[PDB]
């Protein structure tokens, strides 16, 4: 029998690259259980056995933590003990959790672990499953920081000197025997006189070394000594005592074992058979307890003898496989480093070695432990009224600081000092936005009365909103992510200027209510209906990158599925700056001008900024275009200062640490920092070294070849004081966008940099002068974020690059496309159509289906429309062209339009019938094939074969197969309209399309229609005979027939028209009447059937069809159906029955009669859509003669045509009435053009209402 | 691959009675869809082939032995009677060692220490005094504050001009400590009263927790937060003329609430404000919540205030008839006419349960949900939304696990508006007390508001309303509802409560502490459209 | 020798009561985890095959929700296959998460479910490991709430 070898390493080995990785894995709950409780467990024993000054260098709140501090020397050697137990736990765990394997069993396995890796063997072997496996796990961890505590503590009671002196404790000997150095060991002791607890002692007994074990002072003095210079020594890392049963007891495990009682001994007995590393030997069976004491017993009391494991494992399954099949292999998994000295004896003398690994597939990360994409962004600059402005203004680096203009109110006149008095200026400086006046309040359902009552920030928040919301094609209720109880807005507000205070003219009932502060946010809510969470946030100079912390917090948690993070500054009451420049902290100077030698304080700027933030699953699946992914926020307070407004290097250096030990990222992946460049002279100097002691330590630092830059936002624009969160990440998105780093303006180039940098260079921390390539390449470019404010509080946000998916490019089969554009007024919408034009010209090579999905799908639409079909963007634009010229959507609607569905009778078939809509839309194709089962679960034949091959007419088919073929095709064409979303009205068909009215009228479910069509067609086969009698199409009116009808025994089919009508008799009275009305001038046409509905041929099966209609359920009408037979309307549940469809078979069709009525009682108007649903068009020639040419007919369906410009016209025409199309039906089954296209943004009917 | 998944465990048919050949799992879904949709189930074929299919096999085995029978709805109890011919058995079991608790998530929030200071009420002993035997403190404005005499003026068409007289202040406002903070006695007057009152309350729920800074793993100065909700305030920033100094506005703006707490008190954790107006306390304490769940914290200093110093708030309120221009909230009645602002602080601090009790901590209560969403589909943000308030605490109940009937008592907003308290009622009964004969039989539902006591916070009603409920718990009492006098009636939109089981304490009401705890809902609403809910627990016995 | 018979029912059991225990567990991350995956995976499925207003009333962020929803009235009866087959996964997700039992095997083991309780017994006799089996189920869960969609539309 096979078996398997778990191998369990020391503390010699590498643990830190394998336990970062542990910490990395996305898709394994038990690890990650595993990993919290273990850090819970050693966080909780830590503060007991520590004291209080050890302690506070080694806290941590989460494991990253813990491997952060341990690689920086901040941690005892007590952790090393603990962290490797974890990392091989650990990595057990995911290689039994990542594979799916079966759980290590006792019959074929065994463990076997080395010099404190029995721990891990131990927990292993005591466990039947992962799940039991867990606690076990933790505890077990424990106690290996309860076992590494107690070495340190021995550690110190030899070598108290030694708090220093972690040296070596341990060096490697070759080529000795044990019983020489015993020898030697006693001799050197004896002769320099060395007390018995400092000798030296043989830790290790392998067959080629030895291991040589005691205090570094004596360890080394005893191999530097001749009779020892022959032999090559190495050093061993590790300096903490251990396998000497004179100096450790079995009170030290006694005390190791404290608190760790299980009330039974056996709560946890043992399973997979257990291999001692001191005797080579099975361990007798025991339980959990009883076998962790003989782990730490072998740990701390015996020699590790290597050369009896070598001899004793053959020999043990030598005698086990023996009793088995054969010898056979060895499966080895190892943790660490001694899976190649066992094939040594374990390959011949013995058996074989092997490996493996597997993995099955799952979905994404939740809520947490899962990345937050950014869809869309937006905002209001100085001098940038969007985001393009703002990011040309970056790009040739300009400062845009400057005073306040004339137009408002001159400085002059203020000059005075200190303002004792009321309105008293002191300061000249300040970034606004001229353009805050402009605003759309109609769009947002506000009162143009209202709206100079409100904050400008406010409404420039709503316009930003909605923009941002337009740039990722987000559209409230179409998306699970997007239903709107599932979005928040998270807002971040410090000053409120006329908002709350400046308010004197009047005072109104909407004064306090709307825009007390909490006010943007719900008043967000209220304008696009967000029905999720809302916040306000005040951190002065963080308070928008805190409010996207808090949007992510929210995400994480699950509160909600879209976030809406933003913030705003204003300044239009300038008041404040009297009292902030008078302690020299404002500047009486230019821009930010950030750190330099010649930094003197910062100047205010305004500013709005959005951004549409949701988990990256969700922005996936919606095909958001989305522009940078967040993986970390952090935020702490710099509390431990002499002030708060003093900056703290250290509280800094910890913000940063912890988001890149949240990342798992190193310092070297990130090419840009985004400083908060507070432009104060010390100021910067403690950010800096802040950023340097974290990302660029020192010359040859890891920085290599890799550059850092540094820059910041408030060069370029200045301090927005709680939009700088929001503009710098902004500014960040922008410069994925346009791979550049911007030039920094903030050092002239005749002045230098700040003396404390001196050698920025050295450490390859660069800053732009000029612009500078950054390329997008396959590995993503990371930036992080800083932003601090004067109240104490540090935020840190670290952006990412988003992933390239797979944009499935393929060609489209449609060969034209639909071009759609609304607005709220005809302002905006000759604006929108001028924009969209002048795109088009600009980038004329576009695509043209994916402009139509995004101007269609992923648009709301609004009250006044337009449209445009064409097959290239150059048709496109001409059309676009004269739809501006002509003015289309810019006059109000009107009322919307009526929807009539016409069916068509049974003359109208013909071979490869609407299979243009088979082969196009999937559902289409899934509803014709139901509809054939269904048919053949009645006892018919298959109709299927009509619809799809091209041969065979009429020769092979009976009346039912061609009868249920359209029927059929006109029920699934009611279901596909009603897929798009258009309902109709009122219903109406002619001999054979009576059923598929009744079904989209919901008075007949499909089984009762396929049933009544298939039995009235088997009668008609069955007893009626073929070729009996013919039809006649007569242009004439009725009455003026009735002598010929009255004597050749005909009689009236149909009545198509005012002067069409069909008449139906024997051959040979029909040849009589052709002849008698050719000699009177009338014109006929004669037409040969082998069946003739509505005529004397089927009285036959007249009382056996009614009696098969009873079973079929007529329900209540749902909407209006126009009865030909009645010549009347029918709204009531009574009026169909099975005397009805007996009738309907037989007497004549008054289509002229019923349109008639139903236009009398103004049930349809001239302005309603009659949409033809049939296999070709034969009720649009009815209506046309009937009520006149200026109703509109839209056929569906023709022999020889392309569908697309007729379900395009469809289309077009009902979404130009008024209603709503289901768009995304229509574009569904064309993955390819399912991407946004970045077109304009919306044309804001914009009016100044600025008061004065 | 077809096989990605093969097939392990032995399948049985249950429309053959026999084994289904090996195969995938892909191949074994069509089998089991098929049997399902196209063929009819026999069970008579298996009960006749599962003794069948055991016999072959074990017969070639060491002998036919018991059956343990694993079941997850039914059809047991069939089996070991066509059985016990031979073998049979059942199964259950929960036996693997405890853990360690819950994570930040998935875990319950324990309230340790609370304070604060109402009117007439400078600790939470003389609030709970004035709860006790139900007691109203409207009252207008003395001469301390501001004298109305000196606005005697025909209408008020000029700047700051009052159209109210009533509020409920605090008497002692200017009492302060400087020197415990480090604080000159100059700059003390140029502080904001709030500030200082938050610093003192603060100070104080510290010390009723036994809390002491980095004495224990959730007491590290770096792992604590401060989590402030405040939405108007008052000679903060905006008043100040008499003295003018560098360090007026900065130190003061709003953010230096919780800014100045951390400062003062070392705490260098998260730090936030909230505004949502009339909701802000209790959004903040779901803020600190998060944090707490999310492990930005170990601890929360989750609080509120609310400062009328400036009353130009008053004219604003009084034109849409809004404000009061009567005595206090009255809540739910035939009588409701509008609320008059008050002012306070209060404070709570939050820990994860396990923290407290590792701590020896003294739990006052436990947070089991809080829930924010708001009321958007309304005809405007002003009115209430029966819907939106519906959902929220059916969310809050979904989330908690808990059955309507588990609650004793509805600590409910009572905003005090003839129409504003209807909208709360309907949806507090439509959650809780759907209608006679309800699952109430013998377990009655209360309903009160603290708003009756002291009147409208306005951003210390979800501190206040905490406060209230927390020290219902300790003193084992629902306490009498001052909304209703004797002599008058309830609303006529709410005819029948009691015939629903839905009770209004008139006396102070035994509220005995049992081995089942009692459970408490907090309601708080805005004229701005956000509904917040908190669900809170009794702490349990170590 | 001994052998082990799961036995998984159909779509008439007392289901909520069950559920309702499930999604009140506290230190079982596999169990959790399924539960978060399968309201995930039949999230997305319903958006596609439901109309907008009959999605409308259905729609829920939380398994705890649409156990709620379930018992208003709210939810059609092709939720009642899904939840079903996620009990009764979720059933034997616990029993075998809190006993730490070995998982079951080919050779001590059969599995036998009754109309429609057949996807879950495929499900678990598929797997080697609660591991292995998360993801498996999740799958099944969909599968069958496909199942109650089709026959919903018959």
């Amino acid at each position: 029998q096979s078996r398997q070898l778990f191998l369990f390493g020391d503390q010699t080995a590498d643990f830190v690259p394998k336990l970062r990785s542990l910490l990395s894995v996305q898709d394994s709950p038990i690890l990650a259980a595993f990993l919290d409780q273990s850090h819970y467990v050693v966080r909780a024993q830590m503060l007991q056995s520590m004291n209080t000054v050890d302690h506070k260098l080694a806290r941590t709140a989460d494991l990253r933590q813990m491997v952060q501090k341990y690689v920086d020397g901040k941690l005892t050697p007590a952790f090393r003990t603990a962290l490797v137990c974890l990392c091989q736990l650990g990595c057990f765990i995911r290689e039994y959790e990542e594979s799916g394997n079966m759980y290590p069993q006792p019959s074929d396995s065994y463990v076997l672990g080395f010099c404190m890796g029995s721990l891990a063997a131990v927990a292993v072997s005591c466990s039947r499953s992962l799940s039991e496996l867990l606690p076990i796990a933790v505890q077990t961890v424990l106690i290996a920081f309860r076992l590494g505590l107690c070495a340190l503590e021995m550690r110190d009671r030899v070598d108290g000197c030694s708090d220093d002196r972690g040296d070596p404790w341990s060096t490697i000997v070759w080529g000795l025997d044990p019983q020489q150095a015993r020898d030697q060991i006693e001799v050197f002791c004896r002769t320099t006189n060395v007390p018995q607890t400092r000798r030296p002692w043989i830790s290790c007994i392998s067959k080629n070394a030895i291991t040589l074990s005691g205090s570094p002072s004596t360890l080394r003095a005893f191999c530097a000594m001749p009779q020892m210079a022959q032999h090559r020594t190495a050093p061993i890392p590790i300096c903490l005592p251990a396998h000497n049963g004179a100096l450790f007891t079995q009170a030290d495990i006694t005390t190791i074992l404290d608190t760790t009682p299980t009330t039974p001994w056996e709560q946890l007995p043992g399973q997979i058979p257990y291999i001692s590393h001191v005797t080579g030997n099975v361990v007798q069976t025991s339980n959990y307890r009883d076998l962790i004491e003989v782990a730490l017993s072998e740990t701390l009391l015996e020699q590790v003898r290597l050369d009896l494991v070598e001899t004793g494992l053959p020999r043990l399954l030598q005698s086990r496989q023996v009793k088995s099949v054969t010898i056979v292999p060895f499966l080895t998994r190892m943790n660490e480093t001694m899976s190649n000295i066992l094939p040594d004896s374990f390959i011949s003398t013995e058996t074989r070695t092997d490996t493996g690994r597997a993995i099955p597939a799952s979905g994404r990360p939740g809520a947490g432990k899962c990345k937050l994409a950014i869809v869309s962004m937006s905002g209001r600059f100085p001098e940038s009224p969007t985001t393009e402005s703002f990011w040309d203004l970056l790009y040739k680096g300009l400062d845009v600081c400057k005073e306040v203009p004339r137009r408002r109110w001159d400085i002059n006149t203020h000059v005075d000092p200190s303002g004792k008095a009321r309105n008293k200026g002191a300061t000249k400086w300040g970034c606004w936005l001229d353009f805050s006046g402009d605003f759309d309040p109609r769009f947002f359902g506000i009162s143009p009365k209202e709206a100079p009552q409100m904050d400008p920030a406010q409404r420039m928040a709503l316009m930003s909103t909605y923009e941002a919301m337009e740039r990722a094609g987000l559209v409230p209720d179409t998306t699970p992510s997007t239903q709107r109880d599932r979005i928040g807005v998270f807002h971040g507000v410090t000053s409120n200027d006329w908002m709350e205070t400046n308010t004197a003219q009047n005072i109104d009932t909407y004064f306090i209510t709307g825009g007390n502060r909490g006010f943007i946010p719900g008043r967000i809510n209220f304008c696009f209906e967000f029905a999720g969470p809302s916040y306000t946030n005040d951190t002065a100079c963080s308070s928008s990158l805190a409010a996207i912390h808090l949007a992510c917090n929210s995400l994480w948690r699950g509160d909600c599925d879209t976030a809406v993070a933003g913030g705003t500054n204003m300044i239009y009451t300038p008041d404040g700056h009297t009292g902030l420049d008078k302690g020299f902290f404002l500047s009486r100077t230019g821009n930010c001008k950030p750190y330099d030698d010649k930094a003197d304080g910062y100047c205010r700027a305004e500013g709005v900024g959005t951004v549409f933030i949701k988990r990256l699953e969700d922005a996936l699946a919606d095909n958001d275009p989305i522009l940078g992914v967040i993986l970390d926020a952090k935020t702490n307070h710099s509390a431990m200062s002499e002030s708060m407004t003093r900056p703290h290097v250290g509280a800094q250096i910890d913000n940063m640490t912890a988001a890149l030990n949240t990342t798992g990222l190193h310092p070297n992946d990130f090419s840009y920092i985004e400083m908060h460049g507070t432009g104060t002279q010390v100021g910067d100097a403690v950010e800096m070294e802040s950023v340097l002691s974290v990302f660029a330590p020192s010359e040859t630092a890891r920085k290599a070849d890799q550059p850092l830059f540094v820059g910041s936002a408030k060069a370029n624009v200045g301090h927005g004081e709680g939009v700088s969160g929001v503009t710098s990440l902004i500014k960040v998105l922008m410069m994925m966008q346009h791979d550049t780093i911007p030039p920094h303006c903030g050092i002239k180039p005749g002045s230098k940099i700040n003396r404390n940098f001196p050698d920025l260079g050295a450490r390859n921390v660069h800053i732009a002068f000029e612009p500078k390539p950054w390329p997008r390449t396959h590995t993503p470019r990371r930036v992080l974020i800083n932003n601090f404010s004067a109240a104490g509080g540090n935020t840190a946000l670290i952006v990412e690059d988003a992933p390239e998916r797979h944009w499935p490019t393929e060609k489209d089969p449609r060969s034209s496309h639909i071009v759609a554009l609304s607005a709220h007024v005809g302002a905006s919408m000759k604006t929108n159509l001028e924009r969209l034009h002048q795109y088009l010209l600009k980038n004329p090579h576009t695509d043209l289906a994916q402009l139509s999905y995004t101007t269609t799908a992923r648009r709301w639409h609004y009250l006044h429309r337009v449209s445009v079909t064409g097959a290239s963007v150059e048709e496109v634009t001409r059309k676009l062209e004269m739809a501006i010229q002509n003015g289309d959507g810019v006059s109000r609607p009107k009322s919307k339009p009526k929807i009539l569905f016409a069916f068509t009778g049974q003359g109208s078939q013909y071979a490869t019938m609407g299979k243009q809509v088979y082969d196009a839309y999937p559902s289409f194709r899934e509803d014709l094939e139901k509809f054939d089962r269904l048919a053949q679960s009645h006892g018919f034949p298959s109709f299927l074969h009509v619809c799809t091959s091209p041969k065979g007419d009429v020769e092979e088919m009976a009346p039912v197969v061609v009868q249920l073929a359209i029927t059929c095709l006109q029920m699934a064409l009611t279901n596909l309209m009603t897929s798009f979303g258009i309902r109709p009205d009122v219903t109406v068909g002619h001999s054979l399309g009576e059923f598929a009215a009744l079904y989209a009228a919901g008075v007949l479910s499909a089984s009762d229609v396929v049933y009544l069509v298939g039995q009235r067609a088997e009668l008609l086969q069955e007893r009626c005979q073929r070729g009996t009698h013919a039809m006649l199409a007569v242009k004439a009116t009725p009455e003026a027939l009735s002598q010929w009808i009255q004597d050749h025994d005909c009689e009236v089919a149909c009545i198509n028209g005012p002067e069409d009508t069909v008449l139906s008799g024997t051959t040979k009275n029909v040849a009589e009447v052709q002849r008698a009305m050719t000699d009177n001038g009338i014109k006929c046409t004669l037409l040969k059937l082998p069946f003739a509905f509505h005529s004397a041929q089927v009285q036959p099966i007249l009382d056996d069809f009614e009696a098969l209609a009873q079973g079929a359920t007529f329900a209540k009408p749902q909407l209006l159906i126009l009865s030909p037979l009645l010549r009347t309307e029918i709204h009531e549940q009574g009026v169909v029955t099975p005397s009805y469809v007996a009738q309907h078979c037989r007497h004549t069709v008054d289509m002229a009669q019923a349109l008639r009525s139903a236009r009398e009682k103004g049930l349809i108007d001239d302005k309603t859509l009659v949409i033809e649903l049939g296999p070709k068009p034969l009720i649009s020639g009815m209506v046309k003669m009937t009520l006149g040419d200026k109703i509109s007919t839209l056929p569906t369906l023709a022999p020889n045509k392309a569908i697309w410009p007729s379900l395009q016209k469809i289309l077009t025409s009902v979404y130009t009435g008024g209603w709503d199309i289901n768009w995304k039906k229509y574009h569904a089954p064309f993955a390819s053009s399912q991407k946004v296209v970045d077109l304009p943004s919306y044309g804001w009917d914009l009016k100044d209402y600025y008061i004065p």
